[PDB]
């Protein structure tokens, strides 16, 4: 009975949410399949991929911004979208964790004003999922949010398909937002 | 179950989002009580010459087997493992057994073939009912992983893990 | 065994034994405990022969297990077949019949030993070894063989497929439907 | 969730004793089988066959009395057991009631002294069965201890394949130590 | 039930521990109680001209039929004799009935095919019913001989007789 | 009946009737009393026919029961043969089709009398009879044949293989699959 | 655990009844099917068709009338019954209604007096099934009777395999038996 | 594997499932009739339909021509051009329609020559006009043989409609006129 | 549902002793009650581009699927429809949350495939379970047959029609 | 599609597609929208595809609808042919087989246009279509044939046949037993 | 039927079981990526591993001559005579390896000759270290097509550790060099 969605929660079947969440926290897990589609995370920021962000232009969504956390410079030559670029590398070894407050106060400055942006690297699954898992959890006020942080995790991942599997962003993020805030 | 919780809760976290390694199948026993032990049909056969004196044996496969030279009961529940049977129906008469066991040191070896799914959710059952909270999720996923990383393969049967769940954890 | 000298060993102990055995005068069912070798290179075991396969004396190149539960043998280099099979009296299990004994031949025809078991090793494991038994029978109608190698297997390893669902399908494969 | 064995009972589940008790009361039973190894059914007293009689000199227990109860004298040939001859005819016209009084003080001897013994008959079922059977309900105390001789002859005959099947020792059994006493 | 306890009690012994007839099939009605008849298919179809009055015929067989001429209630319920099959599911509802029949004085015949198996385990549901007793042990053992040895061949079926222990004694 | 008559007898008078038979013109289900014979020795009939199978007339070889429970006739020399068989709309019956119209046609060919019931007489040895009936056919696509056979038979009894997942199973058997 | 019968059930099991009902009220009805047999409504009233007119003389039931409601007259050969004619038409478009009370009237004459009356049409369905009805229904004496109605009706159609499946007929019937008495 | 529509679909489908499904519908696995909502075109211009369809004729798409009334009233259609053709059948087991059947198949077989639609309905739209929807259908069968083409088109009729021709006598009557004849 | 009585039980009685039409598929959603209505799978595409502003839609197919653009909530429970199928194990889950939706004035479409028979049962188990009468039958037949009306086809198979019976009806 | 030129097409990019696909690079299930024309005449479709065939510019003579729900389309002058299929991972699809791809076969040789589909389009109709592909295939063992239809059809699709139960079944019937 | 280990079983094994097994494999019935714990034996004398296994390879019963570290850190193993040769990858998608594989597997070649047991590892033993194992499998093989050899490297390799370069840039590389070439 559980609601797959978009984008509340605090009166979902309980009894259905807990089932959900704690079947997927001990190991019954899709295999990760690649994102297509953008996802509407919130009312104006988006995740998406590298074809997500060349289509960009031509989508409805009236899109402001794009950060571009790939390692390669790219233009849109129709269009008068900001292409802001914040080159990342996917890997075990790279501290993301000094980009998220600047990353979520921009994403957060972009919902104020209703100004929508996409938030994309190659695949949409890592370096820019991270970036989205950090805004989300930057929104939550609790003082040790597990639940919150396992629900958004695997809600967005069944939802995309993957979503930040990169175990090392995932401990970035939990250290930043659920452990010591 | 009160430890050094940051780091705890982060171990939880991790293994809860994906970070888990790959099966392993175990070899020894384990001792997860005071009397009750987690074993495979292997064990099982070495039950009579273990340094253990076990009273009781409970054979969860779906072979009939005896120990002639000891002196132990052996219990024959035929579970079949796989994700459409139910095994609630078990729960409560095993883990009331498994119960009088650790009340009068009586010494149990519960067990399957590879000592992983069957034997396992008996096990999981068995220390989610000593559990007194309302709703235990982060006692049942510290159990769940704790027991998966000290033998290797822990109660990977999806459908087994959700009647535990509802048995345990969402109706309490 | 001594399946070659049906026809041939002594009649009147062979005859005496065959049907006392099979007019009711059977031993109660002990679990087994040690492997047996059916053929050349096929052996018949419980799940502990099977943890044991790795350092026996045999140098095995194949494990099939037939019970529910996968497992692996990380240090030695077995190849593991995993059929789960229940054990019961409405399971069909003849529908693995013709892929399961073609696949023993072939070890026995390339000498490379395979154990077949269980958990208990007699009654899936036993059927699965049964039914390769009589695939090597070329008679027209063999209920000789058939009881001899039955009770045999069975007086030799304390039980042999005990389920009567899994000696029906054994019979109604090998022995009444031939030419 | 009935636990077979080899030699308490009050402490087992009752419901699961009790369900299978009335079953096996009321027609469920295996067909007979012939036993092939000796039941140890006391601290010292063994259950067993003519060929258990042959290989009790090389059994680890260390046998001090062998009751042969067949119609048959034999010696052991390098063994320094003391086999008693108490010759029984199985079949449904013999009285071996008169035997059970001298044989349970035996045997309940044989384990005050633990001296290990083994009684025997042919096929180890009905003679030596009979004996096992009036040993054990020497033993009880209660004034009409149905339900212990269901249970005691009913988990004897499914350890063993065949106990006491000889319907007549069986009367004689239940005369002596249920009906009156 | 309160006769010459030692002779009934080496009656149920001797029956208890394996002394028992080969199955014979019944071919008269029994009347187990005031109202309540036990039968076959045949009495059935002769049920219209018994000399009892029946209102009322219970057919567990698994197949329809009418009495036309007759003014009795034919009640089906399609009970499959196997091993496998529940018919715990219909022991409340077919022993009120069976309790209205005897309290009204409306004579009911309930038969099946030959008369052993469901129907009779319906007859010992409902004989069962009647005992107020915690633990009527001796109770069920007396009336499931006593019937057998009436009858020829009674509750035959060792699923139907673990259905009605696990129903009326076991539980209670 | 008149089966020899089918291409044969007035066709006015058997289409009609079939045609009307055929869309919706049927009786009301009465369950049967007296046993029908259906050839020169199978004869359909309900469990109270069984039961007096042994005084009747017809000197009855063989009676094959359908239903669920086993019995015995004590006195009569009869031959007993229980295939116990579910009336439902799930359970698969064609997979006895052959062994018993071989044995039916078996005992026409030796004279032996076979009653053949389950309890009501309808259903299960209805269908049973069908199936015998039909495997005596020979043409290519008997949909005459089967009609005719179907409703004067269950005009004859009251009732006749009522249960539409038996009728399907002998259609598919007996008159889609043929040459 | 309903009980199909021939002619009470203020007392048969109410839930069963019920779910009968229910079930059939709402569409789980079998196809219509012609009657054979008469069918004994009352201790002296039969419903049946025109076959069962023609046996009438030899029928174990000594009948004195028959209500012959076809549009045929015909006689009875060796008989003393009486045959009163009353020609209805089988339609959508006919007054049933003005035969009523005295169709019933007559009816419970012949069970006050023990002469048994069999009512007939050709099929035995709708103009016979109609007076049939008329005459159960008048014998209730509840204010809106739709209970009583529905389980004579569907039990006396399972009962027969058809029974005034005629939808005007019905209508008429529930005018002047159930809406306004 | 059958199909179901109207609009051949026979010497020309799967013949296996022909045959059982036929074969199933003769010989009693058959729908509980249900009364017809909405017209149904059996051919190119001849549509079948009740009472309702026929006042619904002029505000239909479909360009009707001629209706033909075979209720026992007159009507008029208030201003729509249609022309009334009545002709008016009783509708029960008594009345002849046989003498019917050739004028009015000729009329429909006109109507589909010079492409002129036709409603054909009485009351309930299932026996009157059913009869010569099924009379005309077997007027028009050239390809298949009778015995096998009517039970195709009854079934498939009643099928489509949910009741159609439920009249035993209409139906013989047919048979006599198309089948055996 | 207290309208001109004697017209409605003459419906009834008309609708309950077989007048009934043949079975039409539905096209259009229908809107059952404040904020719950009932459709077939292509009103469940349409759902994003409706005039109501669908929350949830709650899917009774066997077949997932996904709305991208839209911010629905899809709920998925697929059912079987045959006659042997258990779907009253979701009255309750099913009903609290149809429930829960009227009272946050929520609009919820609930659909199958062709938005007759799942999502039919579904919406006559929520209508049944508003109602606190001890014995609803007129209830339940009222609302039965004049959705059947509305819609052309409603709850044709009689297997969940029983189960609605057996909940609501004549349990109570 | 391109299947024609299977044999024929760029082998770097045509290997480094199904290679990559078949080792898991595959993108998430994504529910269709629009009809597919896999073949001259037949269709791949869900269930509003199915709803909006009449009005459709191809001329339908033909729906085979899958999903357990009968419907009607009053207006059209198409056929309906349901079977009713549960999406499970137990139920056999395999006995349709034959009958389905038979059937739009034949809606092909007389070009008469036929739409398939289930609830979603995914699923049940997904493997009638992938089995009528595969059956058109007559090569001994069409691996690289089957990884491309499998692999074309839900890159255009979104999703195809995801139940693994059923791509086991197609791969049984058409891929592993030819000849 | 499919068989489990590592070590050609493939030219041999049962075909359609064979076939079976890929087809499913290569359509999406992967079991997500779990981490690798112990060593596999790849080969007579090449092992592929992770840190954790790197380690502990002094301790091993493998009598190592050779260590092959591609993770980005130099490192000693402190007293054992193992020679550590380090080529630091970077575990990402943007990364040329195909530069190396011609070396690494002359080199891993010329280990299997001179019968020198060598661990190849990384961080987690999945993509760089599996890549060049993947890549040594396809340089050595000469018995069959290298697009089905490929596969039941891949998926046969993946089933056994749980997770197999899993990065699909380092896939496409192994593809373009041993597969297309």
């Amino acid at each position: 009975h559980h609601s797959s969605g978009r984008e509340f929660q605090g009166h979902m079947d309980k009894k259905s949410l807990y089932k959900y969440l704690l079947l997927r926290s001990t190991g019954d897990m899709h295999r990760a399949k690649s994102p297509t589609i953008m996802t509407r995370v919130t009312n104006n920021v988006y995740l998406g991929n590298y074809k997500n962000a060349m289509d960009a232009p031509s989508s409805e969504v009236k899109f402001k911004y794009v950060l571009n956390l790939t390692m390669d410079k790219y233009t849109l030559p129709n269009s008068n979208i900001n292409i802001i670029h914040i080159p990342l590398v996917d890997d075990t070894t790279t501290d993301i964790s000094k980009y998220f407050d600047d990353v979520t106060a921009f994403l957060s400055k972009c919902d104020q004003r209703n100004e929508p942006v996409l938030v994309h690297c190659a695949a949409g699954v890592n370096r820019s999922g991270a970036m989205i898992l950090a805004y989300l959890m930057s929104k939550n006020k609790e003082s040790l949010p597990m639940l919150y942080f396992l629900y958004v995790y695997h809600s967005m991942r069944d939802l995309r398909g993957a979503f930040v599997e990169n175990p090392s962003f995932k401990r970035q993020i939990i250290e930043k937002y659920v452990i010591d805030k």
